[PDB]
């Protein structure tokens, strides 16, 4: 439903109070844009270098899954950046990853060595925020999100409607 809009310059960042470390997480988000490159949302730790990140990479949707043991990527889409709202889904139950693109193909992969953890602190879009140990640096977000959920977590809504006291943005709701 509710529609949030990033120029560029504007992020939305859900900043969690006590460090997260989960075993699995769903993550579904819509979005639009004209851009080949930028963020879509990355988990950041204060603490390690470990994310799960979804961006635009030459109009393909890249995910990028670090536990611990350092980054792995699995490509899914293309021609993303055609300004149609497109939808992006990650399932990830410990070494298992699947990342599937307006409903089509579901790409799969299995992460390498013991980790099953994702540490995380924050759950960002538009900018990344957090950066220290940020591998690399996405290019910003310009273009439009709707219902990102983050294990059952609509945070546009519960941001949008001060339903929970974590988030912190400066990007632009509306439909
Ligand atoms: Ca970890």
């Amino acid at each position: 439903a509710t529609v949030l809009s990033y120029d560029g310059s504007m992020f939305m960042k859900i900043q969690l109070p006590v460090v997260m470390h989960t075993e699995a997480e769903d993550v579904s988000l819509r979005f639009r844009s004209q851009r080949a490159y930028g963020i879509l949302m990355a988990t950041t730790s204060r603490d390690s270098a470990d994310t799960l990140r979804l961006e635009l990479d030459a109009g393909r949707v890249k995910l990028t899954v670090n536990l611990g043991k350092g980054p792995e990527t699995l490509f899914a889409g293309y021609n993303l950046n055609d300004n149609e709202w497109h939808t992006v889904r990650v399932v990830r139950r410990g070494k298992s990853l699947k990342l599937t693109v307006d409903d089509q193909q579901a790409m799969t992969g299995q992460m390498a060595g013991d980790h099953t953890r994702l540490e995380f602190h924050n759950i960002e879009t538009g900018i990344i925020t957090e950066r220290r140990y940020l591998s690399s640096v996405p290019s910003n977000f310009i273009g439009h999100l709707q219902s990102l959920t983050f294990n059952g977590m609509a945070y546009i809504d519960l941001c949008k409607n001060g339903d929970i006291d974590y988030c912190e943005l400066n990007a632009r709701f509306g439909f």
